[PDB]
């Protein structure tokens, strides 16, 4: 039996009407032999990839055929909060709720996803995601590879655990509150462990993390270099060369790689330094695809120049605006002991040996309810405020570079934080300058036990009724509170 090919999403485009069509409904998967209830934009499972070009207006109808609320979030798309499809954005069961987007941005891979209050980590979990292919004037001049599904493909890399029964195990409880739900099974766009056919030459992957919690660093099983061209926003200034790609919850790369005859390889993550994330088989290398050489000639470049970075602008009498987020302590103390007494000593392997301590110490935490006030499902939180639809902590100005100051300190979790309607410049990343290819156009950016700072400008609006959202990117965390509305 031979591996299953890569899954490649249909590249949607407008009708005549200038409609693109997507349904929200449940149908079935199956993994390692065992059917699950999956949900899917057009399909069973994920979703298609929409193309938008730049400065064109589009009409999306979002048809929810799920028994539940959903909400359908942009997540990389600068656009107005009526159709960022945030909390607010809710399109009944059995209701469709149309939105116009009208692009204007560059060049970038952009996804989509359900926003649903207090029920993002399950809604993704079961299986909605969806692509967004930017284009514009420049990137074609580039003449990258952009084969859909030969020499350009997506790659959405996610974790599940499945019951004994076959179905999604998914929980939102006091572990998972602390540390994300997390899986033993990695899928690529849907498959476990898919082949992929490549022409020689270059090959570009568009990679999306779409775990709900996991972490995960990409590189090759043979050595062979990943050439990253593009990042959250766009197309970097050059080509940066590494060796190995860390990728955040919700973030994207897109990576050149060379494809040779005769020699076959895997797209590998390798282990991460995040609590619970290197349990068997995480602990080691694990594959994520293998790319199979096709001895026909890929017309694809790779080019010195990719696009122009504007410079950072002077940062004296910008706005800072502060968000500290935090986690109740007793919760979060919980929590890892919970994880700790499931996996072991293994729950920190990769730690640092401060952290690492998984020593005597595994005193009785209460089983009894203690009312509302110690309900998990708020314990985390953005300067001292559990997410709250009804009030938007605060105005940002629009069409001004504002500094956002997002700190961590105070606990050790990974929160890569995320802000609606933009895409930012890093400054600081976690308390260092950001690596090469993170110094370009991001959405995301890494909090962990220390303080980052981004770079902020809104083109468009955000009214109260449709606010947008600033939240960490562990869906667990968002989901119990780790995020807030903004207005514009
Ligand atoms: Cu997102
Ligand atoms: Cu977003
Ligand atoms: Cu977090
Ligand atoms: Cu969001
Ligand atoms: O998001």
């Amino acid at each position: 039996a031979e591996r299953p090919t890569l899954p490649i999403p249909d590249l949607l485009t407008t009708d005549a009407r200038n409609r693109i069509q997507l349904t929200i409904g449940a149908g079935q998967s199956t993994f390692g032999g065992k059917t699950a209830t999956t949900w899917g934009y057009n399909g069973n499972l994920l979703g298609p990839a929409v193309k938008l070009q730049r400065g064109k207006a589009v009409t999306v109808d979002i048809y929810n055929q799920l028994t539940e609320e959903t909400t359908l979030h942009w997540h990389g798309l600068e656009v107005p909060g009526e159709v960022d499809g945030g909390p607010q954005g809710i399109i009944p069961p059995g209701g469709k709720r149309s939105v116009t987007l009208n692009v204007d941005q560059p060049a970038a891979t952009c996804w989509f996803h359900p926003h649903q209050h207090g029920k993002t980590g399950r809604q993704v979990a079961m299986g909605l995601a969806g692509l967004v292919v930017i284009e514009d004037d420049e990137i074609l001049k580039l003449m990258l590879p952009k084969q859909w599904g030969i020499d350009d493909v997506p790659v959405i890399v996610q974790d599940k655990k499945f019951s004994a029964d076959g179905q999604i195990d998914y929980q939102l409880d006091v572990m998972t509150a602390a540390v994300g739900w997390f899986g033993d099974t990695l899928l690529t766009n849907g498959a476990i462990y898919p082949q992929h056919a490549a022409p020689r030459g270059w090959l570009r992957l568009r990679l999306l993390n779409g775990c709900n919690a996991r972490s995960l660093n990409f590189a090759t099983s043979d050595n062979r270099p990943l050439y990253v061209i593009a990042s959250d926003g766009g197309l970097l200034p050059e080509p940066v060369k590494v060796s190995e790609l860390p990728v955040l919850m919700g973030e994207r790369f897109e990576v050149l790689v060379e494809v040779n005859d005769n020699k076959p390889f895997d797209l590998v993550t390798l282990p991460v330094s995040q609590m619970g994330m290197a349990i068997a088989p995480f602990d080691k290398p694990h594959p994520v695809m293998r790319i199979q050489p096709i001895a026909i000639s890929a017309s694809g470049a790779l080019p010195d120049t990719l696009s122009s970075l504007p410079a950072l602008p002077s940062l004296e009498g910008l706005t800072v605006r502060k968000l500290q987020l935090s986690m109740d302590p007793m919760l979060d103390m919980m929590g890892m002991q919970m994880l700790m007494e499931k996996y072991g000593d293994q729950a920190m392997a990769g730690m640092d040996h401060s952290q690492m301590m998984g020593h005597m110490g595994h005193g009785n935490m209460n089983h009894m309810n203690h009312g509302g006030k110690f309900d998990f499902h708020h314990a985390n939180k953005i300067n001292g405020q559990a997410f709250d639809m009804n009030k938007p902590m605060f105005a940002a100005a629009k069409g001004q570079y504002e500094r956002w100051v997002i700190s961590g300190v105070g606990d050790m979790m990974l929160h890569p934080f995320h802000i609606h309607g933009t895409q930012f410049r890093i400054l600081s990343e976690n308390g260092k300058p950001p690596a090469a290819h993170r110094a370009g156009w991001k959405d995301t950016v890494k909090v962990e036990g220390n303080v980052s700072e981004v770079l902020v400008k809104f083109n468009h609006d955000a009214p109260k009724e449709h606010a947008y959202m600033a939240h960490c990117h562990l869906l667990e965390h968002e989901d119990t509170g780790m995020m807030l509305g903004f207005t514009v």
